[PDB]
């Protein structure tokens, strides 16, 4: 049960104050000598939210593998006497264990979705309470994402993994204590059905803990348009203002939880909108839609994957300027602020789990050992990797279920689907995801070397999501040969599956400032030509309903002879400065009419 | 047999000067309709010397594979009535064939050595004469370097190859027309022996066609120090000025060709010095020398591999500043002007053939064959092309005091058997053709001491290691333990001198990092210094040459950010902050003397 904390006859004390106490544990005795009992020794100040790696400008904290210790004191408000108090961490990256004055209250593995615990019986209103958090940043074959922790002869651990972004860790989003009455709405689910844009039914179901419920649906003018009663089985009839790409009109669903003595009211934002895959078209409110935009990353210069409000306002200014209407939460669930923003401004979003790197055939990642000889086996990606993967799909859906901006679930990104057993693994989670949320189409993002003749699992999903790099990793430099290989591949995919096709990753590494008269790899002129050749192919294949440039911005990776200080396929630099290709995309995406496929002309 | 032209009663008109007419031949019909009979149709101005690839800022010229046509007119000087006249191309890269007004005079395969021809019966002094050159840049398995032309499904050629530098082609060095009397010295060989630097001997052997000759030795003051005579070679011995890596003193041996009617005088520069490998030591006139310097490339911005005097003077100023006393002519024979400069200033040179890319296990260059040494690919025909490359490299550079060692090939894969069947005869024929200098073969990283098969056949051990870059990436401390364990494993196996001819890490100028991580200028500094503190504790190491004096152009790949970035300087010769590191080390050292495990 997961709900976004809101402030309506409910209160929150943001504990994000940053400047927590921070300590590493190289001897791995913090669990032994009970570090949560007293003030951290030889600690230093750390900002929260924020990864711990880049904050101190020291490589040995940056590449540390093990447990980190955060600690903070906080005075708990007097006026929260008869109230229930909840300690919430919206993301502790990988593993987190918390102590409230020598008492463990919570424990979570999963670095990108929130976890909380009821803290009332160990908190006194008016007294200062000390909060110790043990965070772990290791990945094994049953974590999501997977990885291999490699011990040397002296016990120093080096993390190897198989995905192309740096494994930033720490407390990445907002830590809060919030209240609630002892009768409280604990979960809301809303489904919206659309019938040619004139009258529609909003199935409601609510799991209040301790009260009867009435619901009331208010519009943007806060006028009541519909009322309902009952723990569930609320379905309200409207003459509506649809949630549309571009505007994002949001109704408001006020859920009342009234007991004999107390009362609780929760406002949930509701977008009225239907998503459906019919033929080779991805229909939003029964109209064919064309995706434009980006694969993104939660990546910045000194906060790592730390959330930040200026960074979110500025990147949406840029995505609005360049003409993008969509993005994919590339490789992990994002902060909820991001999806709340998409809800307000009508931005279409593909939501993605953290299941990246189910593939040991890429030079991508960190290679500090020897990879297993078979990916789908008891040693690697086993039945428990599958249960961890299921668990990650349920937590992801459990948080973003009612966001109207989410149009698709991405179960995984570029798994290797050649070995038999890839389907033994992915088929159960594809049907289990459809049983978790049957209102949104389902996808898995397909790697380049699993061509249409070789891929084994793509028929289990609704939309085909492709990542292609013809002319970069293969046919390097040869635009005219690449155009032929790409058009042949895309027509083969369409003929075999007859699904809609979104290209979720296409891009080339580009040094900002490197220019060439020969349109060479790594030059800004190559990026431009390469993107425009891809665009001429898309416009000639009817089944293509989306284009998402691989990254919006340069981002940090682990060290390797393929990664010049990070991955450089961004349209913008890491400090958000535009490369030449940014004006290429702006002319395309603002020259098309909104949400519709270019008819191969202009 | 070949000599570099000079000028005391021998003449020269360098047709190098300026613009020739240039045209591609995408239809391969130049030979068919015999383009040498008329002026090139639809030509354009090209500069010689210079690669044709980068001169036009056209991608379709730059990546061209096939035939290209140079053409030029020239007035034959009138004072040349009774002289015999030679047309000399000092380099036409890969293949050239020459016409001198509808008469074909010469043709050469091998893109880095000179080739000439007598042109007298086809010129008469005082008239304009047309020169057409058909240049080819295709590599196959029987060329040095080898390559693989793959033709598409219908029509176009694309050239694949296995070395890590761009395949620049065209007329890269000087084109000259020179005269000579009809009795003339054709070739001169000089070998010099020293014992304890007090009074020593110049064994002479020379071929003068067309007459009996005086041979006379003058010193830097034009003072005659010994005269001796014959027609073929006999020895000379007086009290000398040794050619030393510090100074570079050059005596001069004049050869005066006496015939009945005519006479011809050739001035040859002679540096009197010995070279010998003894135990683990590289001795120059019997004192151990310690090499410092660079693997270099002939690579400038708009000219490709075209020679250029300003670029030569500037790069030598920079190597002089940084303190390097040596360098290796990485992966092809260099311009002779470099080796004459090395003569004058006493720079020690490791000279090398174009035998690069005898390895299909790298991810550099460019359906490749299964086994390196077989009939498909490297066969008996490649072995003779390889030997021929050695023949004309040695025949070109035998008289240079600065050429201290020959390198027969660069990073060949010596794991498949047949590598020794291939390389044993090459080593012995090379010793047969010049036994005055040691010979080596530079060894790849993945063929460490317990894998390599042909280290025995050479006098010094040449190593190219990149621990911390291509393996244990970023890990300076584990790279240190691999690097030093190997350096001692090699010395126990062979007790050879060990010159590290390649070590470097790609580094983008401007990229700085508080973490000492790859691609940053800081990583380049720390990595180099760690390799240095490993060198100084291994007794058998005789030289260090960091991989590359300057960023250079390669073929396009995901491993090459707009070229190879392992340079100490950038392509325009600006110093990355590691240049100050090496100048600290190479100038704090005593000259040519190893650091004694410290400072
Ligand atoms: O290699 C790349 O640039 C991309 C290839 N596909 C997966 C991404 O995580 C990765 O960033
Ligand atoms: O990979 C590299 O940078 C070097 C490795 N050894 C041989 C060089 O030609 C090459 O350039």
């Amino acid at each position: 049960h997961m709900l976004r904390p809101v402030e309506t006859p409910t209160r929150e004390i943001k504990k994000l104050d940053g400047l927590w106490a921070f300590s590493l544990d190289r001897e791995n005795c913090g669990i032994d000598q009970r570090w949560w009992e007293s003030a951290l020794q030889e600690s230093r100040a750390i900002a929260v939210p924020g990864s711990f790696n880049d904050q101190f400008a020291d490589a040995d904290i940056r590449n540390y593998a093990g447990n980190v210790w955060y600690q903070r004191e906080v005075f708990i408000p007097k006026g929260w006497a008869g109230q229930r108090i909840v300690l919430r961490f919206d993301a502790v990256t990988h593993y987190g264990k918390v102590w409230v004055n020598n008492q463990e209250v919570m424990e979570h593995q999963g670095g990108y979705t929130p976890f909380e615990a009821d803290v009332t019986p160990y908190v006194i209103a008016g007294k200062s309470v000390r909060i110790t958090v043990c965070v772990n940043n290791e990945l094994n074959w049953q974590t999501i994402p997977p990885g291999m922790v490699i011990t040397d002869e002296n016990g120093k651990k080096k993390q190897s993994y198989f995905h192309d972004f740096f494994n930033y860790a720490g407390i990445h989003r907002s830590v809060m204590l919030y209240t609630t009455p002892n009768t409280w709405v604990d979960d809301i689910t809303v489904v919206t059905h659309v019938a040619q844009d004139c009258n529609h039914a909003s199935v409601d179901w609510q799991v209040v803990a301790n009260g009867d419920v009435s619901v009331e649906l208010r519009d943007a003018d806060q006028q009541v348009v519909a009322t309902g009663q009952g723990t569930s089985g609320t379905l309200q009839v409207v003459n509506p203002h649809l949630w549309q790409p571009g505007e994002g009109y949001l109704y408001e669903l006020c859920v009342t939880a009234k007991s004999q003595t107390e009362c609780d009211i929760y406002p949930l934002r509701v977008g009225i909108r239907s998503v459906a895959v019919k033929g080779e078209q991805f229909l939003i409110n029964h109209k064919p839609f064309y995706f434009t935009g980006f694969g993104r990353h939660e990546d910045a210069d000194l906060r790592g994957k730390g959330f930040d409000n200026v960074l979110m306002v500025h990147d949406h200014a840029l995505m609005d300027w360049i003409g993008a209407n969509s993005y994919r939460t590339s490789h992990y669930p994002y902060a909820e602020e991001m999806l709340d923003w998409a809800d307000e401004h009508g931005i279409v979003v593909i939501d993605e789990t953290a299941a990246v790197g189910f593939n040991l055939s890429l030079g991508i990642g960190f290679e500090a050992g020897n990879k297993p000889k078979e990916l789908y086996s008891e040693e690697a990606v086993n039945g428990e990797t599958q249960q961890a993967h299921l668990q990650a799909i349920k937590e992801l859906i459990a948080r973003d279920k009612n966001h109207p901006s989410v149009v698709m679930w991405s179960i995984a990104n570029e798994p290797d689907t050649r070995p038999q057993g890839a389907r033994e693994y992915f088929a159960p989670l594809a049907e289990a995801t459809r049983k978790l949320d049957p209102t949104r189409p389902i996808t898995c993002v397909n790697v380049m070397f699993c061509d249409a003749h070789t891929d084994t699992i793509s028929d289990l999903f609704d939309v085909l999501c492709l990542n292609r790099y013809y002319g970069w990793y293969v046919q390097s430099g040869d635009l005219e040969t690449a155009e032929k290989v790409l058009e042949k591949e895309l027509l083969a995919w369409q003929e075999k599956l007859h699904q809609p096709i979104i290209i979720t990753e296409y891009g080339v590494d580009t040094l900002a400032g490197l220019h060439s008269m020969y349109t060479d790899m790594w030059s800004e002129e190559y990026q431009c030509a390469w993107l425009d050749m891809y665009h001429r192919v898309f416009d000639r294949v009817s089944a293509v309903v989306g284009e998402q440039v691989w990254n919006f911005a340069d981002f940090a990776t682990s060290q390797g002879i393929l990664r010049v200080g990070g991955n450089k396929k961004g349209i913008f630099t890491r400090d958000r400065k535009p490369k030449s290709a940014a004006f290429l995309l702006q002319k395309r995406w603002t020259g098309m009419n909104f949400g519709e496929k270019p008819q191969q002309g202009g």
